[PDB]
DNA sequence: ACTGGAGAAAGAAAGTGAAAGGAAGATAAAACGGGATTCATACACCGTTAAATACCGGTTTAAAAATCCCGTGGCGCGTTTTAAAAAATCTGTGCGGGTGATTTTAT
């Protein structure tokens, strides 16, 4: 952390693509991002495929 | 007596709180105009007949149509203005993580 005592996981090991299911949305400098949510049911058989 | 700093007086310029009023808005009461019923009453449709009008044959004649000469103003051309419509260019705004700040009451 900021004061170097403690710990924070870099990265969560989900088993859900929640990128996908649940979108984002953020403005940054020089970029942005504009993603819409989808349907679990369907992402899953794409993952499948 | 003279000098230079400092404090106090006096005077002039700028900011101020309050000002009728008037065009510019805003809000209600009123007069209006457009639908649903309800019939009595005048209007639409059907047989009959005297009468008023359309039609044919032949004149005519006075009025309107046709023709010629001319002298103009009313359209036509070229070139400018001027509004009117269209294309181009600016102005706000909200979505989600970040930075920093404000106010009123009771005992």
């Amino acid at each position: 952390n900021y004061d170097g005592t403690e710990k924070i996981p870099d990265v969560m090991p989900t088993k859900i693509p929640n990128l996908l299911v649940n979108g984002s949305s953020g403005i940054a400098v020089g970029m942005a991002t504009n993603i819409p949510p989808h349907n679990l049911t369907e992402v899953i058989n794409g993952c499948l495929a």
